[PDB]
RNA sequence: UUGUUGUUUUUUUU
């Protein structure tokens, strides 16, 4: 029933492959203050980051459960003020990872704790907020290991797969089977939802702008992307000329871009801003 | 142990999508004796068909089970007509036979094909289709008639390309036996061309205009194995990059293999080269 | 509709 603004990808950056700028699986992507554009390269158990224009800047990590090496991460986050990356891997190791910007290897936590880390983001005064598929558990951590919450949604969350937090202490957590972004505080009570069937139908991911903006973005038919504010009203919605593979997750550029990274082993920009017609 | 030359490929082209020059799933490839380049696009239920330098033509079918396609999945060219034989996966497991224009002509054996995985033609028209998990070989004529017919399950553990001389002889690639197997019509098993350590995990198979025998491999690097019919080593080849899961390989007489993969894209490989001046 | 492999892992839907 929406008119959706039509759009097109201004980048396009990656290929299959174990060489620079190149995937073997780009499970997860997040963006730092410079926009430097950070991916998890799954199946090749490292992290490659960008600039943002998708230029390769530099890699680490390898294969191996030792100090300085990843085992299949699949999410990633930043640290804004100090430029730290988080980095998630899945199941059976399902740990949270710290590098700083230089990428090196400053610590790794919860692995007895997390089972099935599924998204991950930072708040405001550095807490890691893991929100975990399956068992539907929310986790938040301190940045040197520390458990500070923790609570269950199992009633509320079918498959969490994104997830994001302002600066009031809530939890916007995009639901692919509840169609809509769910809303939580860091006690773990449900307070509301965001979109819905019909707009925004099997969320990827969700994301959170320099205006308190909530994105969401979906693959249901072409790729789109639906944009409210925090109370969950209507503000913008998008959609791709062309259809896109399957999508593994989106992060937020502040010039106004969405980054996304599929199962073609590429990742594309969108750009979701616009000059005002005359 | 063998030292191979070192290849990389001078074309590519598709990518995901719905639109022409786009594939959801490039599952088999053809080449006609233009060198057009005929692909079966499954998950859209069509046949795409490019020139030699991957322009694309024209494209025909639509979803569906009417005199349509459900699912193609192989492609073969009978070269003196151009006509494009296609086979369907499971549910369907039929053969359908289109014209060089893409017009539907027939189709057949629906009640005998369980799960055709390879297809060809010899030099009489006599279709020929491997079939995996039941390992059979069912030899058609034009109108749908069963010539020949025999199991291969002592012998084939995971058949998944054919290809044939002007001999009688049916050459088909194993992936779990990492080699290709050689039988006559009436089902003898006659010898094996490649084997373990030089050609693991086949992925298809060809014989070029000389009558030599390629065997095409993505067990680490994108591997090209060349062989007499006698079983004799004359070349080797390996891709610089490394590629995702191959559908399948067809010959083009210049000369070039041409690679369809799961990142939703063809490359042609050539494996001939200038003679280096002595 | 789908048996490639390329270290275990990966509930998107189309």
């Amino acid at each position: 029933q929406i008119k959706r603004q039509k759009m097109i990808y201004h980048c396009k950056f990656g290929e299959f492959g174990v060489m620079e700028g190149q995937f073997t699986e780009p499970s997860g992507v997040a963006v730092n203050a410079q926009n430097d554009i950070i991916v998890a390269d799954t199946n090749n158990h490292r992290i490659q980051i960008f600039d943002k224009e998708g230029r390769f800047k530099f890699q680490f990590g390898e294969c191996g459960k030792r100090d300085s090496q990843l085992l299949y991460p699949n999410r990633v986050a930043v640290v804004r003020n100090s430029g730290d990356i988080i980095v998630t891997e899945r199941s059976p190791t399902h740990q949270i990872q710290i590098y700083n910007q230089y990428g090196q290897f400053v610590r790794k936590f919860g692995a007895t704790i997390l089972q099935h880390p599924r998204g991950v983001t930072v708040d405001n005064k550095g807490r890691i907020i893991v929100v975990e598929c399956k068992v539907m558990r929310v986790i938040i951590f301190d940045q040197n290991g520390n458990v500070l919450h923790k609570f269950g949604c199992s009633k509320h969350l079918e498959f969490p797969n994104g997830v994001v937090v302002n600066d009031k202490q809530e939890i916007f957590i995009s639901d692919n089977r509840a169609h809509c972004v769910k809303v939580f505080n860091y006690e773990g009570q449900y307070l509301r939802q965001i979109g819905g069937e019909g707009i925004t139908n099997y969320p990827i991911g969700v994301g959170i702008n320099s205006n308190g903006e909530i994105l969401i973005a979906d693959n249901h038919n072409n790729f789109n992307l639906t944009i409210f504010t925090q109370d969950g009203q209507l503000i913008s919605a998008l959609e791709s000329k062309v259809k896109h593979a399957q999508c593994f997750d989106v992060a937020l550029m502040d010039d106004g871009s969405v980054v996304l990274a599929s199962k073609d082993y590429r990742l594309y920009i969108y750009r979701y801003v616009q000059l005002a017609p005359v």
